[PDB]
């Protein structure tokens, strides 16, 4: 079997209402990954451009790897899709964020063969997310292939599924790692190998049936256990449909051996020892792109987020790309994923939710480090419909994943009290006190309470967070979108949240800034600024060191407001950020003292005369700042 890319040059029509009969000359050119939405979901004005569109290509069966079936793939299409080929309508899918396929064998031909997909991402009331924050970029924004296999191959038509579910049971210093393939087609006479595989090649295990045993069980002895960021070890497991000699169809996958349990007083833990998950969530857009990622942008959040010292990310709300749950494997990272479950529960969206679930496990099974599965989000504040459907989720969930455990964001405003709060294993809670209103000293305080009414529920913090832009002042106070009163603001929360064990994950909203094309506020439009870094990755927020000093291992000193040069007092107050032990700031030379913090937030008192160029020592590490006096407020912040 081979892979046939089918990312290159879509005709692309905003205007079309119908898909065309025969290949258009007179169309726009896309690559794939696309989006209509990557200028208008990112400028504002609740204008983003909502409907169907239609994508059109010409494939030629001479061109194709030869196998006996093809099927297109899709990584991303959103949110809603029609496929055609030859003007045959193969298929339909309903979600923007899962895999799924079309078998195309039948409607394939000799000479051209047209391909159209007929794209949407209207309103409507049976597909999440319909009601939320975050853009609803539509296109193809992800790859398609063209996948050419043999008429026995491993299932390829089950919810996006490779047809691999590897399920490793640790057993003391031995791994008992149970293998299941599905097969579509196969035939009397063929035969499965099965290997698991080194992090460096070397195998490890072996067995082979006739094609009758679809499940086997495979053992590793002396197992090199998947460590969270410590020793993210990953091995590979891999199965062979072999007819008479030959390999006709293969499968692999890579996997990570963990055990975790989440302890209601004592927070989480990754294989017998405390691992407190401090971290981020991150949506799959970009200034510039949109949510046409390209490969080196999943690497460019992943470096940033693993800088910081993250232990967890929230991936919300839907399923990312497949490329960036490997990474979040490859560095340990402790993944909360999603389904787009969000804000309103619509009665004739139950069918979706449970499709875009079904697929969401299907397709992240393997992936060492998903340790929960979200059901929904901010779904309602009160205290019926939305209960049994959250059942179905949690009964679902639990009957195909018993791994793993179910968890849950609520809105601020919701009684704990709630009943649908005592459907998942676990539960977070979205706070915004110390930003919508209210103080932020609540925040600690408020986690004790439920904790104390509720001892048997784990209780995490899946979103909190706080705006922040290229404004400044020296009397930091919430709403005036300052860069300041972020750092402050995050300084507060972790204070309150990292020194409480039993919170068992807390995710700051979110680490970048992300299109939200309806909001008008913050002084640029269409925009959530409560990110640490800024939408195009450029930029780290003096808030994303105060995380460092407290997560990260790598010595480092930072000095806050370099953007703040021109102030207004005679002496003003610098922090500084450090995981060092000693912080030493000077001042054109001049020392201020040698000050230590056991919150790891040192605050200083400088001289403002003139130029004032800071310099901060702490160990190896030095930070440069520069400063000046001025009696006019520069107005730009
Ligand atoms: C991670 C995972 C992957 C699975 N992949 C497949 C698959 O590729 N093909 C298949 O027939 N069943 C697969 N299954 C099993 C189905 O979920 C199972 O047969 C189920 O009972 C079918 O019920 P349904 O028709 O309502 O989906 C998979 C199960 C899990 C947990
Ligand atoms: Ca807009």
């Amino acid at each position: 079997r081979e892979i046939f890319n089918l990312n290159e040059k879509w005709a692309f029509s905003k205007e079309a209402i119908k898909p065309p009969v025969a290949m258009p000359q007179n169309w726009y050119w896309v690559n794939l990954p696309h989006t209509w939405n990557a200028i208008d979901g990112q400028d504002g004005g609740n204008d983003y451009y909502r409907g169907t569109c239609f994508y059109a290509k010409e494939v030629q069966k001479e061109e194709l790897p030869e196998g006996e079936q093809y099927y297109l793939e899709f990584l991303g299409v959103n949110a809603s899709a029609d496929v055609y080929v030859n003007g045959n309508h193969l298929d339909h899918h309903d979600g923007g964020y899962s895999t799924w396929r079309v078998n195309m064998t039948d409607a394939l031909t000799d000479g051209k063969n047209l391909i159209v997909v007929a794209v949407d991402n209207s309103a409507n009331d049976r597909v999440y997310p319909q009601k939320a924050d975050f853009t609803f970029y539509g296109g193809m924004y992800r790859d398609v292939n063209i996948i050419a296999v043999n008429k026995s191959h491993f299932d390829l038509d089950y919810y996006g599924g490779n047809g691999l579910k590897v399920t490793p049971e640790v057993a003391d210093k031995n791994a008992k790692i149970a293998v299941e393939v599905f097969l579509s087609g196969e035939k009397a006479g063929q035969q499965l190998v099965y290997q698991i595989t080194d992090a460096e090649g070397v195998l490890a295990a072996e067995t082979k049936t006739g094609i009758s045993d679809k499940q086997v069980n495979l053992e590793i002895t002396d197992v090199h256990l998947w460590n969270g960021r410590k020793d993210p070890y990953l091995y590979t497991a891999t199965v062979r449909l072999m007819e008479d000699g030959v390999c006709i169809d293969s499968v692999s996958t890579r996997f990570g051996c963990r055990t975790f349990t989440i302890d209601p007083d004592k927070g989480f833990f990754l294989n017998g020892n405390s691992y407190p998950l401090r971290g981020v969530s991150r949506h799959q857009d970009r200034a510039g792109n949109g949510n046409a990622l390209l490969p080196e942008h999943h690497r460019e959040d992943i470096d940033l987020i693993c800088e910081m010292g993250a232990t967890t990310i929230r991936l919300a709300h839907y399923q990312h790309a497949q490329y960036f749950y490997d990474l979040c494997d490859e560095k340990g990272l402790v993944l909360w994923a999603e389904i787009p479950y969000i804000s309103q529960h619509m009665k004739n969206g139950r069918e979706n939710t449970i499709s875009q679930m079904k697929e969401l496990i299907v397709q992240n099974y393997n992936h060492p480090s998903i340790v929960v599965w979200g059901l929904s989000n901010e779904i309602t504040m009160s205290g019926e419909d939305l209960m049994e459907n959250h059942h179905i989720l949690n009964d679902l969930a639990h009957e195909m994943d018993p791994t793993r455990l179910t968890t849950m964001a609520v809105v601020s405003m919701c009684d704990m009290h709630n009943p649908y709060i005592q459907i998942p294993d676990v539960v977070s809670y979205n706070h915004y006190f110390g930003w919508y209103g209210g103080d932020t000293s609540m925040n600690g305080p408020w986690m004790d309470e439920f904790h104390k009414e509720f001892p048997k529920i784990p209780i995490g913090m899946s979103e909190y967070g706080c705006e922040a832009l290229n404004w400044h002042t020296s009397d930091p106070k919430q709403g005036d979108y300052t860069e300041e009163y972020q750092a402050h603001y995050h300084e507060e929360l972790i204070k309150q949240l990292y020194t409480r064990p039993y919170i068992w994950a807390t995710h700051v909203w979110n680490m970048f800034d992300f299109a939200a094309d309806a909001r008008n506020e913050g002084g640029e439009n269409g925009m959530n600024h409560k990110g640490l870094v800024t939408f195009d990755r450029k930029y780290k927020k003096d808030a994303f060191y105060a995380y460092k000093a407290w997560l990260s291992d790598e010595p480092f000193v930072h000095i806050c407001g370099k953007r703040y040069v021109d102030r207004v007092e005679n002496v003003t107050k610098v922090t500084v950020y450090s995981n060092q032990k000693t912080v030493e700031l000077f001042a054109n030379g001049e020392s201020l003292g040698k000050k230590e913090a056991s919150d790891h937030f040192f605050y200083f008192e400088v001289p403002n005369h003139g130029e004032t160029k800071l310099l901060a020592v702490a160990g190896e590490c030095r930070d440069e700042s520069f400063i000046k006096k001025v009696e006019k407020f520069n107005e730009a912040y």
